[PDB]
């Protein structure tokens, strides 16, 4: 080929979020069958059809026994098949393992995306496939300078909201990227304006990130549970980069990660405390915050291009009896949020 003259940096992000073998990898992590289920099999009905199955096992969880639930568990196990040998798989019975399957579809779900776009379009020798798999993901990624005024205050973010409660790890950042996902910001434009625009992160499994940058951060489909997910099936941010972090769901066995900042159009905020499983908002409000016992201390509060970015290091928010730790913020339209940034990070385990 030509060889790519897209920067080093740039190369390698392409070369992480295309990676079939982990996609292979992450699909084991999730007791799937690959001689049943392969990659290239994978398909969105599929999935769809799975989601639903899962709802109607949340329906049969909601109002209560072992016996009438099996018959549900087992449709789930057809739909999607499991590696368990000769068997009887596990009885899918609680709300636990409602949201641990309903988050292994929405992983499908990227990783079906990721696949479906490296074996659509063309095959030419002649070209570097770095360069072809970037021009997939219709999304300008530019190395961000080390030096920069927006570097500075980004390692910031990172180094001062690494919660107490999550010192396994500690996090070095690898490459700052900037990314235009194209049309994003069209998209954005009745929200630009908004008040209560805040940075926040959203860590994912580095096997999501072609369809994200593809596609965009997405609600979970109309089929998929909404008992699956805290606050209902939205897009989730936080404040703390640890809290994001953990969602990467890296290891010792593979410790380099991907997290985004978005600017995500806030407004309103519905506050709560507790698992809330909503379909919409009350009228007025344009987003949730799950409250945190603790967070960024306000006071700290920068603007970055107009935007508040919350980098203060974690204080008492004066909220008592909440069942999260940390903030959460959670929109439910699509349209609210404006991806800025992308790291690759490295996790230094300390255990
Ligand atoms: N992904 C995030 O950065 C995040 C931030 C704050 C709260 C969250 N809650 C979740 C969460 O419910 N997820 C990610 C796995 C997905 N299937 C469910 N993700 C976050």
């Amino acid at each position: 080929h030509m060889k790519s003259k897209l920067p080093k940096p740039v190369q390698d992000l392409i070369k992480m979020i295309f990676d079939v073998e982990s996609m292979k990898k992450a699909m084991v992590e999730y007791e799937i069958d690959l001689q049943k289920m392969p990659l290239g099999k994978l398909s969105k009905r599929q999935i769809q059809a799975a989601y639903s199955i899962l709802s109607e096992v949340q329906q049969a969880v909601s109002q209560g026994s072992d016996s009438q639930i099996l018959d549900l568990s087992n449709r789930f196990y057809t739909l999607i098949p499991h590696d368990f040998g000769m068997k009887k798989p596990p009885l899918l019975n609680n709300a636990d393992s409602v949201q641990a399957k309903a988050e292994m579809l929405d992983n499908l779900l990227d990783i079906e995306v990721a696949y479906s776009l490296l074996r659509g379009g063309s095959d030419d020798s002649s070209k570097d496939p770095i360069d072809v798999n970037y021009e997939k993901l219709k999304t300008d990624i530019k190395v961000v300078d080390r030096d920069s005024e927006e570097a500075e205050i980004i390692r910031k973010y990172v180094k001062n909201t690494h919660a107490t409660t999550h010192n396994a790890y500690d996090l070095e950042v690898i490459d700052i990227f900037k990314i235009e996902r194209e049309g994003e910001c069209q998209r954005y434009k009745p929200f630009k304006q908004l008040h209560n625009r805040r940075l926040l992160w959203h860590g994912s499994r580095t096997t999501n990130f072609a369809g994200i940058l593809s596609q965009g951060l997405r609600i979970a489909p109309p089929e998929a549970p909404v008992t699956g997910y805290m606050f209902g099936k939205g897009i989730y941010f936080a404040d703390m980069v640890s809290k994001s972090a953990n969602y990467c769901h890296t290891s010792q066995g593979d410790p380099i990660g991907l997290i985004l900042l978005g600017e995500v159009a806030l407004g309103n905020m519905y506050e709560l405390k507790h698992a809330s499983h909503i379909s919409k908002l009350p009228k007025g409000k344009h987003s949730v915050k799950g409250l945190g016992k603790t967070t960024p201390d306000p006071s700290a509060n920068i603007s970055l291009d107009g935007v508040d970015v919350p980098l203060g290091t974690g204080i008492s928010s004066g909220v008592n009896d909440t069942s999260l730790l940390y903030n959460e913020y959670i929109v439910y339209d699509i349209a609210q949020v404006n991806l800025k940034y992308l790291l690759k990070l490295k996790f230094n385990f300390k255990t």
